[PDB]
């Protein structure tokens, strides 16, 4: 796939709005994976063991992580597309140590979404949210295909 250059500008038009707190909106995002589909987080040995929201909110660990995953997912989006060197890293630890499936990503994918469509309703109408939907499914789609060059589809 490829996006036009309309659609990377929505994306990086939302995405600069995130960026005013990326930890917020780390904690956020991974709190709705979590409470959406809690198998994903068995996947943390460091989080495994939280119980409840009010946990997770206060965990600074869990904070610390959300920034590192939302700054990674930063640098690729500014990319615009040419971001086989930002992923080669990230494809390999996730395939070969986290052992992270893709419709684990599509679940992450989804509650980018929610959040973005919760806190930026203004500036993620329609367009903006098919925008950032196939940038992720561009993600997907190019870590897929390293995944299987390193041995895991998965
Ligand atoms: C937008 C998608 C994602 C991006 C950009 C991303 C980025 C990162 C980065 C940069 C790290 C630290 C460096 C490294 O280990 O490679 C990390 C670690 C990790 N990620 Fe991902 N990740 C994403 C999705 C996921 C998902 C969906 C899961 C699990 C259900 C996951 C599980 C983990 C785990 C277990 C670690 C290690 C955490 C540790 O204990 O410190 N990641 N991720």
């Amino acid at each position: 796939m490829v996006l036009s250059e309309g659609e990377w500008q929505l994306v990086l038009h939302v995405w600069a709005k995130v960026e005013a707190d990326v930890a917020g909106h780390g904690q956020d995002i991974f709190i709705r994976l979590f409470k959406s589909h809690p198998e994903t987080l068995e996947k943390f040995d460091r989080f495994k063991h939280l119980k409840t929201e009010a946990e997770m909110k206060a965990s600074e660990d869990l904070k610390k992580h959300g920034v590192t995953v939302l700054t990674a997912l930063g640098a690729i989006l500014k990319k615009k597309g040419h971001h086989e060197a930002e992923l080669k890293p990230l494809a390999q630890s996730h395939a070969t140590k986290h052992k992270i499936p893709i419709k684990y990503l599509e679940f992450i994918s989804e509650a980018i979404i929610h959040v973005l469509h919760s806190r930026h309703p203004g500036n993620f109408g329609a367009d903006a949210q098919g925008a950032m939907n196939k940038a992720l499914e561009l993600f997907r789609k190019d870590i897929a295909a390293k995944y299987k060059e390193l041995g895991y589809q998965g």
